[PDB]
DNA sequence: GCGGAACTACT
DNA sequence: AGTAGTTCCGCG
């Protein structure tokens, strides 16, 4: 079909691009690309080229890129603007693919790899690569195979080959539980020497050069390690062969006692999945280990193996290798579920950029606006720098800490991109300034109307209402494109059902899969043929209908992610269209809006319930307001409600038929007041929360800004079977807290909201004793010792020493003169427990090796002096009180039943 | 490292 | 205790 690119690169004066041919073959190309730039000219030399300001420009075509750059520097001294796209890779993509790109991921080579490197001393530093690579599994998507390169005769031991027959059996037999559907997709290659092994790994890499490279943290470890290693042994010029163009660029970094290398390989796109998972996940994981995330996303357990990690190879090789493969596999399962690489390509090919530039909102948007502008003979402004300096932020109401029974919230749609469209804020729409009053004067409609000819903002800017802005025109385009892909998706997910129903009655015969476009609901003619098709054809059509559905879905998650990252570009000094005054016009507007709708709602609810000065808005998000329906319920006794599911119904209607309308009216009166281009502030109710009918629960509470808990029944229309707990900033998932205390802290919240003060106390008492009876290692902690030697002063903790190092020294002191005891080594991993004051160890804590169990040398004292109380009060009662105090409760009664017996 | 949450440590 | 100063994630 139409060809698409794989990678674009600027190597001096030529562009090096890898692409897919019109006949589907992968091809490479070199092009001494000849760029163009622009310069302003007089109103008599004008042609067809204009900047966003309307002033004419003349084109300048250079012989090569070096000249073009050279001409920009030169143009700088003269003091004249150099308009035009200065990143020549994007201009070349815009010229070579002047049409919507339609790609076929099935022709794109995506590589996923992980390596293993045995280390006696500390964690192997990549920038040094002193330790040999004894394993390396490479999964190629084109071939759908797991290529395992297993070493066999290292300076750290020699071993037996891996056995696939074993690998698939139950561990309870010696097997490694390697998934079934993976066993036949493995190609095991055993080697007798590293240098050998390594060379083969390169022939492999040239014969199957990745286009996209993934793994779990391959960017800050695996890649630099493989690079430096090969370098060390064969030379940087036979290491640069990991680059299809023999060009690399090594960047170095280091802070105090940490240092790293990130080797950018020319001609190949690196999308580290961890880096990727942290961006599109939108879920803060308290940890990002392959192990933790794999559990979260796959409810799969941390593969077991005993002994210290640094010797798992000479100890047990079989399992050593099997856990290398499993891990590469766990990463595919996460992608097969999150589909993040697939989202990368889509967004990448949409903006026409290098796929990795997806991590940068600046590049992506810069390309979109450029391409949009170029198709109109428009010339982009030259990027000039400006001093970084903050401006007002998001208004966040300081809530009065307390309990809140009935609460329903309202959110306004895509607030910021929406302001940019309402006020018409863009760099070339600025039209003036006005004498500005205090912000309070504006939220209260006390100040004078700024203008009757221009669109304004509370900060003092005015914009042109007669012309569309470059930025706002672009936002609207992307917004309308989502609606388009929604439809395609729904129609494909709909044509999908039709096809399945057909499959219930396959026609015994031989036919073909119909030639139809799945983005559109099938015609009656098609539907009628479906019923007669065979099972082969039909099953095919289901694939293709299913393919089309996912495609339209990713397309819209894309336009959605895009729109949300725009404000991030417009506020960044390095964005080509940045302007401090505009960035501030958006932020000051958003503030005013929120506090204006606040006054209005407080106005409308006090009138409707017949009262005065009452405050119904208890808290304000940056784009949300939380209202307490307390009186709105008291207005109806709360004894006239059948079940709880009844009042949820009632409030649901009271917000749609009365709340919403009074809100829309208010946002329009503000649109005129500020005289804006188009009214776009849409604030719809989203959540309904409170305590189960006829219960003692409190409903919810706020401790402070961004810290609250709500018992939610309905969210934007969908009624929950079981109420859901919404927890924000109460830190109930600290990595520092024992898993059992995380579950207990969440339990006290549910009981406070759904059951009540009484029910709370009962439970605090319960967890109290059950916690004091937990195994030690249960409540222990982990961290590693990677700078103990320094912190060590004559055997004791030196100044500013870290807790775990204190333990690693305390342990270190009780083991002097013993050889059976597991020693702690620089870089290893350890366990830490707080010791009770007065212990035989002489310090407040102690640590020990995580790879083996506590020496019988100290075990008994450790168990006897473990400081349960300090942990219990530090991780469970200190935070618990924050909730209770603010909510006006007590997790323990001071006076109980016994003080009736006059003992 | 990055960027930074997220932990000590001090006037 | 706010405000200021450190560790350090993820990788064997
Ligand atoms: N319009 C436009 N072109 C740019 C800018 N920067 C570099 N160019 C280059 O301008 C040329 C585009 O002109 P083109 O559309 O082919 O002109 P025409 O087709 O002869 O009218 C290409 O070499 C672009 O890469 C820019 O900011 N705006
Ligand atoms: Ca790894
Ligand atoms: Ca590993
Ligand atoms: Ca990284
Ligand atoms: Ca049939
Ligand atoms: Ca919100
Ligand atoms: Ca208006
Ligand atoms: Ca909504
Ligand atoms: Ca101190
Ligand atoms: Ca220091």
């Amino acid at each position: 079909m139409k060809e698409f690119y794989l990678t674009v690169e600027q190597i001096g004066d030529s562009i090096f691009e890898r692409y897919i041919d019109s006949n589907g073959r992968e091809r490479t190309r070199e092009v001494e690309y000849k760029p163009s730039l622009f310069a302003h000219c007089p109103e008599s030399q004008a042609t067809k080229y204009f900047d966003i300001y309307g002033k004419p420009c003349t084109r300048k075509l250079f012989a090569n890129m070096r000249d073009a750059s050279q001409w920009i520097k030169r143009m700088e001294d003269i003091g004249l603007e150099a308009l035009g796209m200065d990143d020549f890779k994007l201009a070349y993509l815009s010229d070579t693919y002047n049409y919507e790109i339609k790609y076929d991921h099935t022709k794109i080579r995506v590589a996923n790899f992980d390596i293993e490197v045995t280390s006696p001393d500390g964690f192997p530093e990549p920038s040094q690569a002193k330790h040999p690579i004894d394993a390396i599994t490479h999964y190629d998507s084109i071939d759908d195979r797991f290529y395992v390169f297993d070493l066999l005769n290292s300076p750290y031991g020699n071993v037996e080959e891996w056995s696939i027959e074993i690998a698939a059996k139950l561990q309870e037999q010696g097997g490694d539980e390697v998934p079934s559907e993976i066993i036949d997709k493995i190609i095991y290659m055993p080697f007798d020497n590293e240098k050998e092994l390594l060379m083969e790994y390169l022939n492999f890499w040239q014969q199957k050069t990745p286009v996209i490279l993934t793994g779990w943290n391959v960017e800050s470890f695996d890649i630099p390690y493989v690079y430096n290693r090969i370098k060390n042994i064969f030379g940087e010029s036979t290491a640069k062969r990991l680059s299809p163009h023999r060009k690399t660029r090594v960047k170095v970094i280091e802070n105090m006692y940490g240092s790293r290398e990130i080797i950018t390989l020319f001609g190949i796109s690196v999308l580290d999945y961890i880096d990727l998972y942290k961006k599109f996940s939108f879920t803060n994981q308290p940890s990002y280990s392959l192990d933790y995330i794999s559990e979260f996303e796959l409810n799969v357990g941390k593969l077991k193996y005993d002994g210290p990690i640094s010797k798992l190879r000479e100890s047990n090789h079989q399992r050593y290798i099997s856990y290398n493969i499993i891990d590469v596999y766990r990463v595919l399962q996460i992608d097969a579920k999150r589909q993040f690489i697939n989202l990368s390509l889509d967004m990448g090919y949409y903006a026409k950029i290098q796929i990795q530039s997806v991590f940068s909102p600046i590049k992506t948007w810069d390309a979109i606006i450029f391409n949009s502008l170029k198709e109109q003979n428009k010339v982009i402004p030259q990027g000039r720098s400006h001093p970084v300096q903050p401006y007002p932020g998001a208004f966040v109401k300081e809530p009065i800490p307390n309990r809140y029974k009935y609460v329903m919230s309202f959110d306004l749609t895509s607030l910021y991109p929406s302001i940019i469209r309402q006020v018409n804020i863009s760099p070339e729409t600025i039209a003036g300034t006005f004498k500005v009053a205090p912000l309070h004067d504006y939220i209260n409609a006390v100040a004078e109307r700024p203008s009757d000819v221009y669109s304004c903002s509370p900060n003092g800017m005015m914009y042109y209402k007669d012309r569309d802005g470059v930025v706002p025109t672009e936002i609207t385009k992307v917004f309308n494109q989502r609606k388009e892909h929604k439809g395609y998706m729904l129609a494909a997910q709909r044509n999908g059902e039709i096809i399945k129903e057909a499959l219930h009655n396959p026609n015994l015969s031989v036919d073909e899969p119909l030639d139809v476009d799945y983005r559109f609901d099938f015609s009656d003619e098609i539907k009628e043929k479906i019923k007669k098709l065979s099972a082969k054809s039909l099953n095919e059509m289901l694939f293709r209908a299913q393919r089309t559905e996912v495609a339209g879905m990713t397309a819209q998650i894309n336009r959605k992610l895009l729109i949300n990252s725009l404000y991030g570009a417009l506020g960044n000094v390095w964005f080509r269209y940045y302007d401090l005054r505009n960035a501030t016009a958006i932020t000051t507007f958003g503030q005013m809006a929120l506090q204006w709708i606040e006054r209005k709602v407080n106005e409308y609810l006090n009138e409707v319930c017949g009262t005065e000065g009452e405050a119904f808005v208890l808290y304000g998000d940056t784009d949300s307001i939380y209202v307490s329906a307390d009186k709105i319920i008291d207005k109806v006794g709360e004894s006239k409600f059948r079940d709880t599911n009844h009042w949820v119904d009632f409030l649901d209607k009271f917000a749609r038929e009365r709340m919403e309308p009074a809100i829309d009216r208010g946002f329009r009166e503000m649109c005129e007041y500020m005289n804006n281009k188009q009214h776009l502030m849409f604030m719809d109710r989203e959540a309904i929360a409170g305590p189960p009918l006829g219960s003692k629960g409190i409903g919810g509470f706020w401790t402070g800004k961004k810290r609250y808990a709500l018992n939610v029944w309905d969210m934007e229309g969908t009624r929950y079977a079981e109420p859901k707990l919404k927890i924000m900033g109460l830190e109930t998932q600290k990595s520092s807290t024992p898993k059992a205390v995380q579950k207990a802290l969440k339990e006290c919240i549910r009981r406070m909201l759904q059951e009540g003060e009484e029910s709370l106390q009962e439970y605090f008492k319960e967890f109290e004793k059950e916690f004091r009876q937990l195994n030690y290692i249960s409540i222990a902690s982990v961290s590693s010792a990677n700078n103990i030697a320094k912190y060590d002063v004559g055997g004791f903790p030196g100044p500013k020493c870290p807790f775990h190092i204190r333990g690693i020294l305390t342990y270190n002191r009780a083991i002097k003169g013993n050889i059976d005891a597991p020693q702690v080594v620089e870089g290893e991993k350890v366990y830490v427990l707080p010791l009770r004051e007065g212990n035989p160890f002489g310090d407040k804590c102690i640590a020990w090796p995580s790879g083996t169990e506590i020496t019988d040398l100290i075990k008994d004292d450790v168990l006897h002096w473990m400081d349960y109380t300090v942990l219990l009060e530090k991780t469970f009662i200190k935070p618990l009180e924050g909730f209770t105090s603010a909510a006006k409760l007590d997790y323990e009664k001071k006076a109980s039943l016994f003080d009736m017996f006059d003992f």
